[PDB]
């Protein structure tokens, strides 16, 4: 019997900010790509290190008083230490590896072992709210192209992309949402029919003609359309370079971060991959990386007759560099490109999950929103679609970018709401961890920072003892595995809206700091942007020369 | 004129929590190698990233009210943001690199751009405390060694050793202490004359023969001495084994992690070093690892003669092996040989400093260890050793190393003192980094760990968030630069005993779970030793399996 989270309101642990956390657990194993494995998403980001670890987690997280801290280590609870109550719940580290023993090769073995786990960003945080978790970034990246290069509409513009996963299977509503005419190529019918089956894909095929006829008549209409094409990448996206089609956009968003359990080779059945693992995994990995490479340089011919070509912040280019494409990073990234000058003000993917179980509070939530940021056109344009478009997936949950000092006034008024029984329940509030002080990647989140300063994981580090220092709720530091490893470092962050006046004053504090670093960050590497919003907000920022 | 930390009552700051960490910068720029260029020890652990961030952090800290928190960042003051005031007045994070970007190559071109600093372990965290930091380790090394090997006692027997820096600086006191005759290879005449003048030396010579002739008259005696010898240890070392000069034990504490500060090739003078890193670094990098070789090599000789020989934690071992001494890790490393089950109990180089100036606080916690601990024989010992020989430098300060529970005790009975009056001022605790959960290195700290868990640096994450949780005034994380670049990661943590009994809730809280988690780190790795404090000492060490 699957995992799920608890509904309503009957305690099993001795507070509901205890209680929250375990739910959230429950939560991202219910929206689990293999709750199975522990895996919740990008093919091996699990949720604790093995199940021994997952039952201790939740005997201790029942019993855990409020002045206590539970530490996790790369997914395994260690031990229970006093603390104070407005100390987080639960600190943990996961997948992080000092530098030049930071390597894929290292990680596997270590995996093997018994002693760590990748954590992905979300995942051994329990911070995943389904596919929901990505959505708006992508539509803000389909936007974000828009106005650059299409007079601000997709309507007509046929996007290219691939992956369904958990992750991935966010691309064809961000797509139609905008307007484009989004062809997504999947390997797995599978995942094909779960996007199908929770409405975030319109049309199934597996005929590549039929595909790009459904594609053409919705272009020539001006029609949204989302096609989920059954094959594999590395041989469609040479084809239509083959039959000279060149979408307008072109991204990607396999699990191509990893070559063992993500990306599948060109010639591989989804279903041979395990036995393929377990008797040759050096030879699947060298098959996964020539794929990569050819996918890729069919999407460097593509940039080369017009389109737009991203990388959707997968590895996919450090992975067709390595086996061979040089100029792999003559296409953009997707942080650099379009989205730096939101993060530049720390404006990010803030999530809230109603622990509840009901969907009413997130409606709730979705219509103060509209009324108290009303003159926020972007967030009340999203937050209209979500409630619209966007399937319950696990507890109800919703995504919001949200920047400095509006993440704080949505987090009390929805505090205030839960205390004033305007809410069923508690609401939990995070974010990804792409987000200003809380990401160092320098070939995702901080590739080519105006001051060079691509590679310092100062700042995530930072983020993390600040907001210890803050109040919240949970704290989490994670390095990459996988094809990330010595990649990047991040930090996440998770508050317990549960109505008490002293939430009042933690949730107020981290936020404002989650955010404050953010800013800072940014306006030390040089952005004007950051300068200003600085200014905007009286963030104390230091001056030194 | 040279920067000293201010003496007496007269407060410059808002309160003394804040005026504690400013003159514990102030300290560690007077007890500095080289204070003009914020150079602390090691050759180029700096205080702070460059005298505009001094000057600025000085600044903050004298405005700095006690709900606040100040974000430093390689050294740098970034921000100021409002917290609680029992979170960390400053939380810092000092030359962390994504781990594919941490060498020594990308750390030398990011603080030549001004990027970043290496903060040393205890440097840009200011807590340092002059060469007595480290006495104690050594004494404790070359005592297990005697232990070991030598029916308990080093009289009549031979160290040899290299380096009277900071840190090496402590070398020929410890060895003497322990009733050994060492020689000390040192380069510069200038610190030779250094370590006579503060009577860490006892002799000084440019004769090798001469100095051979000290050591065997004391050897023959069974009489302690130390020698300063004016040379360089790439030369020294290989002569003794042409000489069939066969020390009893034989380690190195030059700067051989950093090949362009540190270590001084044969055949150069150091006064053309400045001159050498500015036009050809390359050539003075690969003449002082090729000199590293050749040292590594006659250690290895020696130790094939008999010597006990080991590294002395500065990444020796590894110089030698990429410069071509493929044996060089059959030479121990001083943590794992020696010193790991005291680490296993998380007993560690515990500290303090009276922050009045007055060597009366010091001797006042000196009659109160000897009092209150007199069943702990080692730190009995250590103490009277101490008080006796140990010459002030900079503000009076103590090393003790202390366990589990033990270090709260201590700490909780001088916060009172200092509450009492029985103490003029305020005490700052602190350690350095080489402590239980505080440190991950796989050539040093955490070299064949029993579980295999040699490169996870979770732990020192964890270290550093559980201690922001824990109310303590100051947290770092700091990871490798020059030529550790891409080795290590650490945390470390201040305490201020103001003697308020808000202070008493501190000081327990942070110091019970900085060497709690410490046991726990041990534990989880399988270490027996951890296993017993954890029953002992009543540690929540959570059970999965
Ligand atoms: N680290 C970041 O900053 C960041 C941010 C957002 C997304 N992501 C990445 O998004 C990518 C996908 O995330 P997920 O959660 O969707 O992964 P997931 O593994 O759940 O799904 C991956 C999908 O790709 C499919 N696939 C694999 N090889 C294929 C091929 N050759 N052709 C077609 N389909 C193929 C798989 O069947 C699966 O459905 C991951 O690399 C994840 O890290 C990363
Ligand atoms: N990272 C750890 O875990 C740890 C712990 C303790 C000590 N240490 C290391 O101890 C080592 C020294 O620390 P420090 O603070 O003394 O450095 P320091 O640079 O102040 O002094 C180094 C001394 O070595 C001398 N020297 C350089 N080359 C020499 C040569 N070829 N022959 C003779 N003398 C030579 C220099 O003149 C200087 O006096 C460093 O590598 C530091 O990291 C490391
Ligand atoms: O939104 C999430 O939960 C996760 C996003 C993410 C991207 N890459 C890894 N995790
Ligand atoms: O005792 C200190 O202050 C520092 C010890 C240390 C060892 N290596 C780097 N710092």
């Amino acid at each position: 019997e699957r995992i799920t989270a608890a509904r309503g309101l009957e305690l099993r642990c001795k507070g509901w900010r205890q209680e929250a956390l375990l739910r959230m657990l429950e939560n991202v194993l219910e929206n689990g790509e293999n709750q199975k494995e522990l895996i919740v998403y990008a093919a091996l980001a699990k949720a604790a290190r093995n199940w021994p670890s997952y039952h201790a987690i939740v005997r201790t997280l029942k019993e855990l008083e409020e002045d206590e801290t539970l530490v996790i280590q790369s997914g395994k609870p260690i031990g229970i230490f006093k603390t104070h109550r407005f100390a987080p719940l639960i600190v943990m580290a996961n997948c992080n590896l000092v530098g030049r023993w930071a390597t894929s090769e290292n990680f596997y073995r270590l995996q093997e072992k018994g002693l760590l786990i990748w954590g992905g960003l979300t995942a051994a945080a329990w911070q995943y709210i389904g596919s929901q978790g990505v959505i708006q970034g992508t539509y803000e990246i389909f936007q974000s192209i828009a106005r650059l290069h299409f007079n601000g509409s997709l309507a007509g513009k046929f996007i290219l992309t691939a992956g369904l996963g958990g992750m991935g299977g966010a691309q064809p509503l961000a797509g139609t949402l905008a307007g484009a005419a989004i062809l997504c190529v999947e390997v797995s019918e599978d995942r094909v029919d779960r996007r199908l089956q929770t409405n975030y894909l319109q049309r199934k095929t597996r005929s590549l003609d039929e595909a790009l006829l459904w594609i053409e008549e919705a272009v020539d209409n001006l029609h949204p359309v989302s096609v989920g094409l059954t094959g594999n990448a590395s041989d469609i996206y040479p084809e239509l370079v083959r039959r000279g089609i060149t979408p307008d956009i072109v991204t990607d968003q396999t699990s191509a971060h990893d070559l063992v359990y993500g990306y599948v080779p060109s010639g591989y059945r989804v279903e041979e991959l395990e036995e393929a693992r377990a008797n040759d995994p050096e030879q699947l990995q060298r098959d996964a990386g020539a794929s990569i490479a050819v996918e890729v340089e069919a999407m460097l011919e593509l940039k080369k007759r017009g389109a737009i070509v991203f990388d959707n912040g997968n590895n996919i280019r450090s992975q067709a560099k390595e086996y061979g494409v040089q100029n792999a990073f003559d296409i953009d990234i997707f942080t650099e490109a379009f989205l730096r000058p939101l993060f530049a003000r720390a404006i990010g993917p803030f999530r809230w999950v109603a622990l509840s179980g009901e969907l009413s509070d997130i409606h709730a939530i979705d219509e103060f929103i509209l009324e108290a940021f009303s003159d926020n056109e972007v967030i009340a344009n999203w937050i209209r679609l979500a409630r619209e478009h966007v399937p319950v997936e696990g507890l109800p949950a919703r995504i919001g970018w949200f920047g400095h000092g509006d993440r704080t006034k949505l987090a009390l008024a929805v505090n205030q709401m839960v205390r004033e029984g305007k809410l069923q329940g508690p609401i939990a509030f995070s974010r990804d961890h792409l987000d200003a002080a809380s990401m160092t990647h320098p070939n995702i989140m901080t590739e080519r920072m105006k001051d060079g300063s691509d590679a310092i994981a100062d700042w995530p580090l930072l983020n993390a003892m600040l907001n210890c220092s803050s109040m919240a709720d949970l704290v989490t530091i994670h390095s990459g595995g996988g094809g990330y490893a010595g990649y990047m470092t991040s930090a996440g962050v998770t508050l317990v809206a549960d109505g008490s006046t002293e939430s009042d004053i933690r949730l107020e504090t981290t936020l404002n700091n989650d955010t404050g670093l953010g800013v800072l960050r940014y306006a030390d590497a040089g952005y004007e942007e950051s300068a200003d919003e600085v200014r905007l907000k009286d963030i104390r920022w230091i001056k030194t020369n």
